[PDB]
């Protein structure tokens, strides 16, 4: 019950958006704990650097495939390239996102639709592709999300959407693979602020908050997929998994398999 | 405060999946309290008949425009024409869904994207396309949920999806509303089982649980968004809305305006 970096030697991973942040950070400690990586973003460079480092770092191999997850062909041909690559898949972690900048919502749904089709629709058709090879291999999705995937917040109306869509279909997802014995797990990994460049322009005279180091993120994240939780919380704050857990959707979620027909699973 | 229907006498309400179910039931309850209505759903031939029942019950005006809400386009133009009829704008009542049935998930992306499109993506569109006349009129926002918008179920992964990025944008939108002293209020309805000839139908041999009558349903939602709460819960049991309400997201949301910078709103 207690996480081994052996746990991932030789495991076959893939870490969406690779290239910077929390993504990076997880592909290096994956890297050190000698998995197999395959590595996405739509920066050809930044993959290369960060494929390099992993090769350097000990990674029993390591691969890249550049493209916009705002195209469910690449992003599901992503996931069937990054399979034949390692011969398998242990383990997806869903990471990337789409630009977002904090302003009150006015007149903006091109911003809705984009951020819901990276966001939210790309880590559909991903987790859909990749599905089979998991149950294989009784595999892990990491869904990353943030405290605005559980609470709302003003400026982030398009994002808190696209994350609230993902506890959604998700936690739907992770329920039927259990109560169906599927050994496919399923963590929600809900995020405070983390110290990434990009979470700190963005909120740059907008918000002072203090954030968490991007390094210990990446290896929580890890840690709890491996374990097979199904929610890790990473904040600074050691109420905010007891204020965002909702212990009551917790017991009527436990009550709600009571009222269906057994056969159907 | 107490709701009393003398206060809808006169006012000019949209209703969305008016043709049956609990939209029916609002435009007939609209229609008995003197409002003028215009109602939408994709049947010419369900909305002529519920139109001229609406007459019948003395609506001060009735009309209706039929379209599909998959069409962004006839999303946004149904706002347009219907605030022309009316003359303005007081109530806007977002019911409508896409035909949902309860399996394992095993859509492809074409399937979930036309659900985020539908139950999600058109609501974005009405509520942005309607807030110049809302704001004029002071009016109401009345977001259409259930259950499973709040918590999961298996064998609606999308529906669920779709839900939970209601309340994620609308709760967004609420809060920004009342920090900029806008006068427009947003109540999202968290509904259970309802007696309607399509939820019946959907969970036969899948689900047995207790149903709620829809016309009292349909009169809690015309209420709830009259007095102007955030959220409406309406089911059977009491527990409902106490282990589904989240005190902790409150608390949580409450204490997240002290971070920001005043300036920014
Ligand atoms: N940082 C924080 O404070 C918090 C972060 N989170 C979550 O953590 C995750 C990662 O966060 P973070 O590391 O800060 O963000 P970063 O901006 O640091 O990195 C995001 C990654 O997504 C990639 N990306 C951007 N646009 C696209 C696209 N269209 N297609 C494919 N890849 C894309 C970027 O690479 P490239 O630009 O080359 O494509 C980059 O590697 C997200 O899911 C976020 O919601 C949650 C809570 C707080
Ligand atoms: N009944 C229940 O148990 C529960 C219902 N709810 C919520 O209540 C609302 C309505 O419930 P209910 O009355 O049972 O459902 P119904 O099927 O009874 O009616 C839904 C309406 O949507 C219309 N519609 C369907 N597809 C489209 C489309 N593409 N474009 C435009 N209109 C469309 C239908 O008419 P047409 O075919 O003519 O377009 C119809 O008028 C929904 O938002 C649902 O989530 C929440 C919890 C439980
Ligand atoms: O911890 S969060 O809920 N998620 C995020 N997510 C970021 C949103 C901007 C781009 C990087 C990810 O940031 C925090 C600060 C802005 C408001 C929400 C909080
Ligand atoms: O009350 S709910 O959470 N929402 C719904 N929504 C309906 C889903 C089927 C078509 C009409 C709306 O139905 C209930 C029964 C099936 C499972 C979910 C619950």
């Amino acid at each position: 019950e207690e996480f081994r970096p052996e746990m991932l030697q030789g495991k076959k991973v893939i870490v969406t958006g690779a290239s910077k942040g929390i993504g990076r950070e997880m592909a290096y400690h994956l890297s050190k704990m000698g998995a197999h990586v395959v590595l996405t973003a739509r920066s050809e460079e930044g993959l290369q650097k960060v494929v390099s480092r992993c090769l350097e770092l000990g990674a029993a191999s390591a691969h890249y495939i550049a493209g916009t997850m705002e195209d469910m062909t690449f992003a599901e041909q992503f996931i069937v390239k990054a399979g034949k690559l390692m011969g398998g898949l242990d383990m997806l972690i869903l990471n990337h996102i789409t630009q977002t900048s904090l302003s009150l919502f006015h007149d903006d749904i091109h911003s809705v639709r984009r951020v819901m089709e990276v966001n939210f629709l790309s880590y559909v058709v991903m987790s859909t592709a990749a599905l089979p090879m998991l149950k294989q291999s009784n595999g892990s999705i990491a869904v990353i999300s943030s405290l605005a995937g559980k609470m709302t917040q003003p400026m982030i109306a398009p994002y808190s959407a696209s994350k609230f869509a993902l506890d959604g279909f998700f936690s739907t997802i992770r329920t039927e693979l259990y109560i169906t014995k599927v050994n496919v797990s399923i963590t929600l990994c809900v995020l405070g602020l983390i110290d990434t460049e990009t979470a700190m322009k963005e909120i740059s005279g907008i918000i002072n908050a203090q954030a968490s180091p991007k390094e210990e993120c990446a290896l929580e994240i890890i840690k709890g997929t491996a374990l097979r939780k199904s929610e890790v919380y990473y904040d600074k704050s050691p109420l905010t998994p007891i204020l965002l857990g909702n212990p009551g959707r917790k017991i009527m979620e436990f009550f709600s398999l009571r009222y269906y027909n057994k056969d159907m699973f």
